[PDB]
């Protein structure tokens, strides 16, 4: 019965210490975390360039409310398509070298709407095995067939694309992977994708704004233009939302068939003004300064881990993992760090694969070398 169904499931999660509870925070983004009116250095957020508290971004969010009120009033297919929404999309499309952009309320929504609109039961989705849960979930629910290729294995991907297919195939991967921080062999991936008349879909949540010239992300940097690029704004951009970069025809296609775009309220125009300002910083000289400082900090942290008995879970991005060599995967070293002012976190399956529960540390440009020195200090010891 319903409650038995509920209760059992909850019981199974308990049994693996797979149980998640939220902790309420006063501040969760950027240099500092504030919890229980207790300040910690924050190594758990996704605010990679420290824009969540940029004065200009804050101001565009406030002024926009002054100008546009809050709610958009409806769907972009009725009276909810603001000129500010339009401008943001044009600016995004201009920035990344695409003909069109389409705003979504979230990255999760964008990925699922694309995969749902475009894939049919005859089709195939070849996705990296560590692709984000919104992609895999959706490809899973899709009536299309889903095949995963081993992480970054272009050989394997080739084998899956080569397999006789009744319909079309979509390759999907990430620019900067969620949990490991590594990148995908994009030029190599796109060439086998192309060889099989595939289309490539790249999710650059974790690279967008943070690498490449003008922070244009993983695809620009690597000289690849996937037919679909998803960019999401709740990380480096410091806000919320997402967009789908694509051609004019695919764009038109997505406007007809992507329910999340048709049957969902558009974002408040003021949120969109905030995103445009964020884009401005990211493409600005301040944008470069922030990217370079983040790189400086990564270097610093990474060199520091050399004198340490841990996993330098080879990452050049703001994401620096640490697999679990023991931890009521839930916590420690995690707590030790926490008690010492370094707010860190334990990431466990199903989010992570296997005996792979971990410390997913993230650096940001809001941090300072003395913050990193401390996290180094505390991983090393001191008290
Ligand atoms: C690669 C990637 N793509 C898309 C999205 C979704 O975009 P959105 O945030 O705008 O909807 C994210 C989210 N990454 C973050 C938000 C997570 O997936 C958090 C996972 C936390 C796991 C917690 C646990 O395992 O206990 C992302 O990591
Ligand atoms: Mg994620």
């Amino acid at each position: 019965s319903w409650q038995e169904k509920i209760n059992a499931a909850l019981d199974a999660r308990g049994a693996a210490d797979a149980l998640r509870r939220r902790y309420p925070v006063a501040q969760g983004a950027g240099r500092w975390l504030v919890a229980d009116d207790r300040q910690y250095l924050n190594f758990s957020s996704n605010d990679y360039l420290g824009l969540s508290h940029h004065p200009q971004i804050i101001r565009a969010w406030q002024q926009g409310a002054e100008q546009f009120g809050i709610g958009s009033g409806g769907s972009g297919h009725v009276s909810g398509y603001s000129v500010v929404h339009q401008a943001l999309e044009e600016e995004l499309a201009e920035w990344l070298g695409y003909s069109r952009a389409l705003l979504f309320i979230s990255g999760f929504a964008a990925n699922q709407a694309v995969i749902a609109a475009m894939m049919a039961k005859e089709d195939r989705i070849a996705a990296d095995r560590l692709s984000h849960a919104s992609l895999l979930e959706a490809a899973s629910l899709s009536p299309s067939q889903l095949r995963r290729f081993a992480h970054n294995d272009v050989t394997h991907l080739a084998r899956l694309l080569a397999s006789p297919c009744p319909g079309q195939q979509m390759v999907v991967t990430e620019g900067v992977f969620s949990m490991d921080g590594d990148s995908a062999p994009l030029a190599e991936i796109q060439q086998v994708t192309q060889q099989h008349n595939g289309w490539l879909m790249v999710d650059d949540a974790h690279g967008t704004g943070v690498i490449g010239e003008q922070g244009r992300g993983s695809c620009w940097l690597q000289k690849v233009k996937p037919e679909l690029l998803v960019v999401t704004f709740g990380k480096g951009f410091g806000v919320s939302g997402a967009a789908v970069l694509c051609s004019s025809t695919v764009a038109d296609y997505l406007l007809q068939f992507a329910r999340h775009l048709i049957y969902s309220t558009s974002m408040p125009p003021a949120q969109a003004q905030a995103l445009r300002a964020s884009l401005a910083v990211i493409r600005s000289d301040e944008g470069d300064a922030r990217r370079e400082k983040l790189a400086a900090l990564i270097t610093r942290f990474r060199a520091g881990v050399q004198d340490l008995p841990f996993t330098l879970a080879d990452s050049c991005s703001a994401i620096q993992p640490l697999i679990v060599g023991d931890n009521s995967r839930a916590l420690q070293l995690a707590e030790k760090l926490r008690q010492q002012g370094c707010w860190v976190t334990g990431i466990r399956p199903p989010t992570v694969p296997a005996g792979i529960a971990r410390l997913r540390l993230t650096l940001t440009a809001a941090h300072e070398m003395q913050d990193i020195d401390r996290l180094l200090e505390v991983l090393h010891g001191n008290g």
